[PDB]
Parts: structure tokens; C-alpha cells; sequence
């Protein structure tokens, strides 16, 4: 679980929103697992905009924060879950570090600030849905 909270807009995993989430639905898209939803108070995060391929990672699996070294934002094959079927899932970026099933929504940081969050996972490997090119979270 996890989300970020950037001035009045709340990012998270489109398969973990919430009824609320989508009762304040601002943007949602299903080929990139995202979610954003209106919030009343202010939030605490601030965004990335750049194009850092390492940074470091919350694992809430190990209560931990793990250093990555990503690919670029890219269509990647994610095999079929209880969430979705078999599809490609856009702007997902791959690095090899633990995650299982309840890391998702862990927040990926490079020195600029937030690049986006655990999405996929699985043999060693971590996927984060980049946020990157969301300009509008920003105003
Ligand atoms: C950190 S998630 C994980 N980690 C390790 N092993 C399995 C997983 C589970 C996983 O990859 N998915 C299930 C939930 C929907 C995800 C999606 N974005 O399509 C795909
Ligand atoms: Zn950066």
C-alpha cells in the first residue's frame, strides 16, 4: 500500500483505490495501473522532473529503503493477476530488488524528488509506474 500526496491530488495504484478515490476521481488509467483523486488538505510531496535512471525505494515487505538502478519509462508485458488480464502496462520501469505482493504503492525517489511507485514484481525484479510526465500535479 501507499500513495503520494502533491497539492490537492492523491496518486496512487488504480488496483488498490479506494471507494473514495474514485467518488473524487480527477484522472485514471488503466494501461499505466495509476490513479489520482481530489484531497481537501494540502499534500506533502513534491515531484520529479527529470531523467534519473537511479534512486532509492521503500520495500514495505522489508521495512526498508533499497538503492535501484531503473530503465527508462517503457510498454512492458505484465502477465495476468486478480486485478487485471494479461496485457502491456505503459510508462512501467524495471530494476532488480525484492518486492511481493503488498509492496505496491511504495514511493521510488531520486534527488529531485518523486519519481513514481511500486507497481509489478516478482523473481527478484521491482517495476514502478513512473509520474514523471504528469505535469498538471505540479498546478
Ligand atoms: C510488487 S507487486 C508483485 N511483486 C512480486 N510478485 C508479484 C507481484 C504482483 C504483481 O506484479 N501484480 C499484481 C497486482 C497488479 C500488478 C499490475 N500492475 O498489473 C501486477
Ligand atoms: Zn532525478
Amino acid at each position: 500500500s501507499g500513495a503520494i500526496y502533491v497539492g490537492n491530488y492523491r496518486v496512487v495504484n488504480r488496483h488498490l483505490a479506494t471507494h473514495n478515490d474514485w467518488a473524487n476521481l480527477v484522472w485514471e488509467d488503466s494501461s499505466r495501473d495509476l490513479l489520482v483523486s481530489s484531497t481537501t488538505a494540502q499534500g506533502c510531496d513534491t515531484i520529479a522532473r527529470c531523467d534519473c535512471q537511479t534512486g532509492v525505494y521503500y520495500c514495505s515487505s522489508r521495512r526498508k529503503h533499497y538503492p535501484v538502478s531503473f530503465s527508462k519509462p517503457s510498454l512492458i508485458f505484465v502477465e495476468a493477476s486478480e486485478y487485471y488480464p494479461a496485457r502491456y502496462q505503459s510508462h512501467l520501469m524495471l530494476a532488480v530488488g525484492h518486492s511481493e505482493p503488498g509492496d505496491c504503492g511504495g514511493i521510488l525517489r531520486c534527488q529531485h524528488g518523486v519519481v513514481g511507485i511500486v507497481s509489478t514484481g516478482g523473481n527478484g525484479l521491482v517495476g514502478f509506474a513512473d509520474v514523471r510526465d504528469l505535469l498538471w500535479l505540479d498546478e
